This record gives C-alpha cells, structure tokens and sequence, in this order.
C-alpha cells in the first residue's frame, strides 16, 4: 500500500 500517501496528499491538498 504505498502510495496513499501521495493520493492523501493531493486530495487533501
């Protein structure tokens, strides 16, 4: 599961 935290990132931002 690596990427969320790009996908969090920009949804998020």
């Amino acid at each position: 599961i690596f990427g969320a935290i790009a996908g969090f990132i920009k949804n998020i931002w």
